[PDB]
């Protein structure tokens, strides 16, 4: 079995290896890089996305979120508050106030204590979620708004046509702005692009083990449990690597710098923080390998998650048995 100790991988793909995604996702998987959870990809030397970052200014971030936390420093909650409309000029220039801006550091791992000692006494603002794309129209390789549907991959495996889109989305972070312990929708694939500026940093749980994490969780958040059976889906709730070191989870962490790519695999739970001032990329996607995943899938039918347009058809199709329920959910 390859890498068989669930250890993240990093990619360097040659400029003819970077042509066809799909046969380069299923390489890195002969290689064992799904069971960490998350892989790396580092782009060949003559890629990129796009030809500058200069003219970006005016994107509007129509619903920036205020991330408040609440809890314990290693054990804690955050709900989004939302703020008024900014551009990516306003809120590039508000994550370098004195208010947000980064703190004086040694190097990662100094900043990585900084934050799980001090993220629950500030509330940063997050610009997420952004339909939109900074691929350039013409990058051929690994361009995120071009990449095949999920749609169409459910249609070639199991050849029933569904309706529903697929598109990117653009994230604006500042310091300590954080992504939740997750799962993607229907454990679904995920793949990320630091289009610019300050890093990212992952925590992962390998897909084998996301149960033991569960369990944790169940037990850190007891209130959230009893009101859903998948409570994790509501993407609320933080735990630290002491807090996983002490409690025997299985994880690992890396930090993703501009230029880069990272993969999440099939339940592959993810958590992580901005550095400083960001701009990342993402899209869901699928590979035939996924579908044993999205059939087995957990559901919030709380009605908390609250979800797209186009996860309709995928339990629909997948789920049958739980679509009734989880409907009532989104209604
Ligand atoms: O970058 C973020 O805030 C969160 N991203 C992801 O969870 C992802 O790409 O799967
Ligand atoms: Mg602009
Ligand atoms: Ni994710
Ligand atoms: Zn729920």
């Amino acid at each position: 079995a390859q890498n068989p100790n669930c250890n993240i991988m990093i990619f360097h793909p040659t400029k003819e290896e970077f042509n066809d995604f799909d046969k380069y996702i299923a390489y890195m998987e002969s290689q064992g890089a799904h069971r960490a959870g998350l892989a790396k990809i580092i782009p060949p030397k003559e890629w990129k996305a796009r030809e500058t970052y200069d003219n970006i200014s005016e994107i509007l971030i129509a619903t920036p979120l205020q991330q408040v936390a609440s809890g314990r420093a290693g054990v804690f909650t955050q709900y989004h508050k939302k703020k008024k409309a900014m551009t990516v000029g306003e809120y590039r220039h508000l994550a370098n106030s004195k208010k947000y801006q980064t703190p004086p550091h040694q190097n990662f791992e100094d900043l990585e204590r900084k934050y799980w000692k001090n993220r629950i006494y500030n509330s940063p603002i997050y610009g997420a979620d952004i339909s939109g794309s900074l691929f350039d129209e013409n990058t051929k390789q690994w361009n995120l708004g071009h990449l095949g549907t999920i749609q169409d991959l459910l249609e070639k495996e199991c050849g029933v046509v569904i309706e529903g889109v697929n598109t990117p989305y653009l994230y604006f972070g500042m310091w300590k702005t954080t992504f939740a312990w997750h799962t993607e929708d229907m454990d679904l694939y995920s793949i990320n692009y630091l289009h610019l500026g300050e890093p990212k940093t992952w925590y992962v749980v390998p897909p084998e083990h996301g149960q033991r994490l569960e369990r944790l969780a169940r037990e850190l958040f007891p209130g959230s449990s009893r009101g859903c059976g998948a409570f994790l889906r509501h993407k609320v709730a933080l735990i630290s690597p002491t807090v996983l070191k002490e409690n025997g989870i299985p994880f690992n962490r890396i930090t993703q710098e501009a230029g880069e790519f990272m993969v999440t695999f099939p339940y592959g739970y993810h958590a992580g923080f901005n550095h400083g001032f960001n701009c990342a990329e993402a899209i869901n996607f699928a590979t035939p390998r996924w579908i044993d995943y999205g059939k087995m899938a957990s559901q919030c039918s709380c009605g908390e998650a609250r979800v797209t347009f186009s996860m309709d058809a995928f339990v629909r199709i997948l789920q049958p048995e739980r679509y009734d329920l989880w409907k009532r959910g989104q209604d």
